[PDB]
């Protein structure tokens, strides 16, 4: 034996925040469903990056590939991989941008990916432990799920704004210099 | 809010572990209430091993000063350490006893407490995990509080069976030398 489920109050906040998740997915879907992701990495890196943290929720709600701690810690650390190349690209993009607050705007959000790459690889141990409290017992860390999915969100929408803001990027250094500019965009932005 | 009381079948195991525990606990209380451990330090230490191994089962139950995990461990390594310094003495014991079985007994039985405080060391981890099982999400190792009362039962019965062997080994050093021995014994048996 050994195990239990977790609380039902708990399986309800969890299916709640998987849904708050879903929402902000949707908006990558959205953005990357525009673009043909050949000659983008900064789209194939954001495609790769939501298709983990969709592992990662869906380990949540008993579903998809990643069955232990072990897994969840190791997507996190995919993630991470991924998001330090989608910031090396998309740093040279904010370089090549001849707008200094589009730059700035891009250079800002790639922090915040930084950022919450890092916050998810914390979350991704899913902690559960015993402790002695209340004359008794207990199982804590139960609610360590929702911070999982909390970050996963986070990054989601730190990753929507970085693609867009590589988007307007772009767009600037080309409006400035033309599609002749002698030295081609770092990324290239080809409808589907 | 975040955390749920043990499922009561695993309470119900605890505690019928901590009875068995108890009764090994209760066969170095009365080897021990037979000594003044005045010029003994091998019963110092057995009881200072007896009190922090009750401290970790307490734990288990819901009682006495250790609240967390970190606790847990920090006590197994005390254990272990007492363990240390308790088999020092005892191997002088073994060394200054001219009966080779008896010698020999009592160094099988510290190689019994070596592997014990070590696999003490293991189960004070007491760990607990979310994992993806089933088509849920549910927390396993909710057994582990069992494991670690297992452990302290196995060292609280090496314990005393080794602090029965070294005395058992002092008295064949005075049979044969005899209270004039120009060496004293390393340890006094002194009754109460």
């Amino acid at each position: 034996s050994g195990s239990a489920q977790l609380p039902q109050e708990e399986k309800a906040k969890i299916a709640e925040q998987v849904e708050i998740f879903h929402q902000e997915k949707s908006k990558l879907d959205a953005e990357v469903a525009k673009w043909d992701d050949s000659g983008n990495d900064i789209i194939v890196l954001a495609k790769q990056m939501c298709m983990i943290m969709m592992e990662m929720t869906d380990f949540t709600r008993g579903k998809g590939p990643l069955k232990n701690t072990s897994d969840v810690i190791n997507a996190a650390k995919k993630i991470a991989e991924a998001g330090s190349r989608m910031d090396k690209l998309a740093r040279a993009v904010a370089d090549q941008c001849p707008d200094s607050a589009c730059k700035q705007d891009l250079l800002a959000y790639l922090q915040r990916i930084a950022l919450y790459c890092h916050q998810l690889n914390i979350c991704s141990k899913v902690k559960a432990e015993v402790q002695n409290l209340g004359g008794e017992l207990i199982v804590s860390g139960l609610d360590s799920a929702t911070s999982l999915i909390q970050a996963a969100k986070n990054l989601m929408n730190a990753v929507v704004l970085t693609v867009k803001a590589s988007y307007v990027a772009s767009t600037k250094y080309q409006k400035v210099y033309g599609t002749a500019a002698v030295n081609s965009p770092v990324v290239s932005w080809k409808m589907k």
